[PDB]
């Protein structure tokens, strides 16, 4: 009926590439869930795939209302597809206890990315 | 009801100006139906027109769950203004078919540029 | 509960510097109501934050579906945050008086930046 949370966020693919030339799966882990990190390693653009996951879920983290913090983590957010491709997101941990005492019941979020650039944005409804 | 659809689109408007330079309607007949080539000739900033459309329609076919795919073409959206300035957004051939098949009754776009991005977030609630 | 409007705005965080080290005061007190002038006077990067509230405001008036015209201002979006960080977005002025004649009783509002921009999306339910 009514929506719980909005989040949006704006990410600079430059920025994620760096940190994987430097720290490269130490980086990764911590954004990425290890189901996550299959596709993750099966791209070949593997920057602008992180770049991606990272806006979505500081996105979600924003519409949850707490962002990466009081017990949110990056591993409470599972980003998927469905069979079109359209992106889809999955709760657990601190973030899903929030939801449920949020009474989210549908979650929609959107990604886009141009050359520099990687943003989305994440609504949360009851 | 509830949100069915959430989409958002960033376009570099350099790429939207270079691709006019080259190909110019040939390009801006792809992404603009009929109607709207009447407001795009008539601008005096073809290339942030274009890349404004451009963002708001892709926005919009991932807000209905497809993308420019599985029949969606540039051409099912319309976006027109209203006496005020607000952008609407009008679908049309399959994008309307499926957005009725979604229970479609309201549809929610906003864009904005700045001096390199055109971009637009587009939400279909029912 | 339907959503009444839908507002995003980028805002590029240098030209905003520009306009603080020419204009100053002169052009914040236009964007800022007196309230908000106490945080950004506090601040030690006080273009980053100015853009961040040009890009929240110019959403909301979007959102509202009429801009900065027809009798609204910048002064009438005021930006506020919780105890965790969450931004919050309250109305005054004919901004309040159109929202009010719109049924609106839920607002939302998210911001994000990076190094170059600054970008926000508002919307409003009733
Ligand atoms: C908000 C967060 C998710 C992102 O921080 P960031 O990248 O500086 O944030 P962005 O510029 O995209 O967003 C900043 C805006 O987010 C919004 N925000 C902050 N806290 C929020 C909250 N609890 N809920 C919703 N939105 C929030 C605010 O509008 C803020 O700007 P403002 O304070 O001027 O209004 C933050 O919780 C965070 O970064 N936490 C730690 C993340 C971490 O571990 N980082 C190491 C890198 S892997
Ligand atoms: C999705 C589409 C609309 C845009 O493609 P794109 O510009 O490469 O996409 P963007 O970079 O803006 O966004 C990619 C994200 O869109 C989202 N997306 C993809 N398919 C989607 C769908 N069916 N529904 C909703 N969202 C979708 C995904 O999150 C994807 O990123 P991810 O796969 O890493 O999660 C695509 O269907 C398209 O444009 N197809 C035809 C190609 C075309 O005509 N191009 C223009 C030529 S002038
Ligand atoms: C909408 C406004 C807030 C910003 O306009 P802008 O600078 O062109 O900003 P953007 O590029 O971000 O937005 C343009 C889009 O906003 C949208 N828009 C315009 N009027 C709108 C309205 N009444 N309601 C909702 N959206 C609107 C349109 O989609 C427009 O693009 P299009 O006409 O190509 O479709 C406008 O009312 C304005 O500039 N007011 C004056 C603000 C001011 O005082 N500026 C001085 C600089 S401090
Ligand atoms: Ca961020
Ligand atoms: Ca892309
Ligand atoms: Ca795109
Ligand atoms: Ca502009
Ligand atoms: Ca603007
Ligand atoms: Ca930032
Ligand atoms: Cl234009
Ligand atoms: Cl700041």
């Amino acid at each position: 009926a009514m929506i719980v949370g909005l989040g949006t966020d704006i990410a600079e693919i430059e920025r994620v590439e760096k940190a994987l030339a430097r720290s490269g799966e130490n980086f990764a882990r911590r954004i990425l869930t290890d189901s996550e990190l299959e596709q993750f390693h099966a791209s070949k653009q593997q920057g602008r795939f992180l770049a991606k996951r990272f806006a979505a879920k500081e996105a979600a983290s924003k519409a949850l209302g707490t962002g990466i913090a009081q017990g949110v983590t990056f591993h409470d957010f599972t980003i998927s597809h469905d069979k079109l491709g359209k992106p889809l997101l999955i709760l657990s941990g601190q973030a899903a206890e929030l939801a449920s005492q949020l009474q989210v019941e549908n979650i929609h979020l959107s990604i886009s990315d141009e050359r520099h650039y990687a943003m989305a944005t994440v609504i949360l409804e009851r």
